[PDB]
């Protein structure tokens, strides 16, 4: 079996044995120094999530509540990094390559993964620019080499449908050629009014073995949003507190006209080739090609109107924007021993080229009643149109040793990148431009204990280009992540139960700051996150799955210009926990029933980097209920049902600042029908 950039890990339950996310190559979760944590199609189906960023909501140090309802983009805050969390998306080992300075971040579907991968810190050794939260690697769904067959369709509140398909198997009588085709078409009103989110996709894959050591397997995925779902938020003022009226503005109120559009085409090509050279040397080469369209028109509220008393003002955003990536990752490695040592060296070239072409509108809107809103007064008031072409080139060579002696895992990891970054603003004709190179390094240490306990400590290295620029406009150096971690994880032989602790330090430097006042940003702040992660998956009955997870985190601006020095970034609890668990009936008269459901805590969060306000915590409960109708003599038929916030808890999720608050998805009750044959 190959395990260069595989994770050829075992999955039973809610819990896998092994990944490749933090070593390019399959390594049991018990003989890697990192925290890695792994969500399973199993879990993503009982839980009903409909979002990647929704299928985290159960794993530790991550936070799923960043613009609260939304589902038009995936943010995943990890340790408490909030900036740039639509940028930690990697897809089948190569980042997602969106363009996070624009409209134009890329979403993956969930039908299509197998299972969703997280690796927790900073990790630019293997990767790249990353943040130094860590990042996600999703793993798409591979064909398979008997004929496999699904059809599903899904209908729940909100006038939510989905129907989808999945077909696999071998084409030639010898299995060396096998092939998978994935459909969705989705829709759903979401609890906001005037609101649609609408999808459809496809995702053909195949794979031909050529000889015992070489497998190429060709990939396509083609998704249409005509519709981008809500993407809004609201003052503080009326939802964390009443406004005059005595009034809260409702979790369903809607800040925009029908002047409203989100429209992102995404059409992704690529391929993986695997080679076996030797038992001792492997290749494999994993390339992506993406480009995508995206057609924004958004009104939304930013404060309350100072004349008029319960109105919000308002503002408009357009957008037409053509994204196109290039992504190539070459990999060679070489496994063998040397006396006691045994090996596992590899060494690597990856090449990123992007190019996000944006034409950008704004102007001003007519204000709107916060309660009671009377819509069709939407002529704009255009400001300047603001159109630019923003390129970016990375190129990285990179080193890992993975060292095996006795009962010592270590890992030796180090990269170059040479980074090249322009931004040409094609309405004034001016370009900034900006080349540099950074090394990163990574040193981790793990004894394997024969009864499966593991300790471990790792140093690990991230960089990332600053957002920001300075007095000139050549952007600020590139923020960089340093992380020291150590842990435990213990895995007893057999029993599918499998636990984890992860107690980290995390620095980031060169983070843009400045007095109030002042114009210029200088690249002198700094932000420290620390803290305590606890994720337990336990298997008892056979017919009993568990998961629980406890995070601490200590996040706080320890070096800033702007007064808010020593204070804790706003989106960033200091507690959350979780807890699901799912029961089958093998035995009685019940047999084919599962029943299941858990719940989530969220602590206290700021609303604001000046630490003002607070966002009350809340608790979430979750419930599930299915049947295999196989049981009674109708094969491949299964129904469940799910609802999310049962409670139907009604509550602000985050916010970004005083000015922009966030409600949590209200009560979201779903049907599913699957067909196999
Ligand atoms: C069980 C809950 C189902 C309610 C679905 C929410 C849909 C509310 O929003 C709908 O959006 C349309 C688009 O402009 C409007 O024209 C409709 O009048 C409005 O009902
Ligand atoms: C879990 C242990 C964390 C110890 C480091 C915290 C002290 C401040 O930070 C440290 O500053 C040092 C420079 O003085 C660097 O060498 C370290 O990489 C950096 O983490
Ligand atoms: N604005
Ligand atoms: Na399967």
């Amino acid at each position: 079996v190959f395990a260069l950039g595989n994770n050829l890990g075992s999955t039973d339950g809610y819990l896998a044995t092994h990944s490749q996310i933090a070593t390019k190559t399959s390594k049991p979760l018990l003989e890697t120094s990192q925290t890695v944590s792994v969500i399973t199609r199993e879990q993503i189906d009982d839980t009903a999530s409909k979002t990647v960023q929704q299928a985290m909501r159960y794993t530790p140090g991550i936070f799923t509540g960043q613009v609260g309802a939304s589902n038009r983009y995936d943010y995943v805050v990890m340790r408490g990094f909030a900036d740039n969390s639509v940028d930690n998306i990697y897809l089948d080992g190569l980042k997602a390559m969106g363009d996070s300075g624009t409209f134009s971040s890329m979403q993956v579907d969930p039908y299509f993964l197998e299972r969703i991968d997280v690796l927790k810190g900073p990790s630019s050794v293997l990767y790249g620019r990353s943040l130094p939260g860590g990042l996600v690697a999703l793993t798409s769904k591979k064909p398979l080499y008997e004929d496999y067959r699904q059809i599903t369709g899904s209908i729940g509140n909100m006038g939510q449908k989905e129907m989808g398909f999945d077909f696999s198997g071998p084409l030639d009588e010898e299995k060396r050629i096998a092939y998978r085709l994935i459909g969705l078409g989705k829709g759903s009103d979401t609890q906001f009014d005037h609101v649609k989110e609408e999808r459809y996709a496809i995702a053909p894959t195949l794979a031909i073995d050529f000889s015992d050591d070489t497998t190429l397997t060709l990939q396509g995925y083609l998704q249409h949003d005509p519709n981008g779902g809500y993407h809004g938020g609201v003052p503080a003022d009326g939802t964390l507190s009443h406004h005059n009226g005595r009034h809260i503005s409702r979790e369903f109120f809607d800040g925009e006209p029908s002047k409203d559009d989100f429209d992102r085409t995404q059409r992704m090509f690529g391929y993986q080739l695997e080679h076996r050279i030797d038992d001792v040397w492997s290749a494999r080469q994993n390339f992506r090609y993406l480009d995508s369209d995206v057609d924004l028109s958004q009104v939304y509220a930013y404060g309350w109107s100072a004349s008029e008393p319960n109105k919000l003002n308002r503002y408009f955003s357009g957008a037409r924007e053509h994204l196109q990536a290039y992504i190539v990752d070459n990999m060679l490695q070489a496994e063998f021993a040397t006396g006691a040592a045994r090996h596992t060296l590899l060494t690597g070239l990856d090449y990123q080229r992007r190019r996000t072409v944006v034409d950008w509108r704004s102007g001003s809107a007519s204000a709107l009643d916060a309660f009671n809103p009377v819509y069709g007064d939407d002529a704009i008031s255009y400001f300047p149109d603001d159109n630019h072409t923003r390129r970016l080139e990375q190129t990285g060579v990179y080193l890992q040793d993975l060292i095996d002696i006795d009962q010592w895992r270590f890992s030796l990891g180090l990269r170059q990148d040479w980074v090249s970054v322009t931004d040409k603003n094609r309405s004034t004709g001016s370009k900034a431009d900006d080349d540099w190179e950074k090394f990163t390094g990574r040193i981790g240490a793990l004894y394997l204990f024969d009864n499966g306990l593991a300790p471990y400590v790792s140093y690990s290295e991230s960089f990332n280009p600053n957002a920001y620029s300075d007095a000139s406009g050549t952007p600020l150096a590139p923020t960089e992540g340093k992380q020291w971690e150590l842990g435990l994880k213990f895995q007893a032989p057999g029993s599918n139960s499998f636990y984890t602790a992860s107690l980290f330090h995390i620095t980031q430097e060169n983070v843009a700051s400045k007095e109030p006042q002042d114009n210029f940003y200088t690249s002198v702040g700094e932000v420290r996150s620390q803290g305590l992660e606890l994720e337990a998956h336990t298997q008892l009955s056979d017919n009993l799955k568990l998961l629980g997870s406890y995070t601490y985190t200590d996040i706080t601006y320890t070096k800033s210009l702007d007064g808010n020095q020593g204070h804790t970034p706003n989106q960033a609890p200091k507690h959350m926990a979780s807890l699901w668990a799912d029961y089958a009936f093998d035995a009685g008269p019940l047999s084919g029933l599962s029943i299941g459901g858990g719940a989530r805590y969220v602590g206290e969060t700021w609303a604001d980097k000046e630490n003002t306000l607070r966002v009350p915590d809340y608790t979430l409960v979750d419930a599930r209920i299915g049947y295999d109708l196989g049981k009674l003599g109708l094969k491949g038929l299964d129904v469940s049902l799910n609802a999310n916030n049962l409670l139907d808890k009604d509550y602000v999720a985050s916010c970004y600042s005083l000015d922009f608050c966030y409600f949590g998805e209200k009560r979201n009750v779903t049907a599913t029908v699957n067909y196999q044959f």
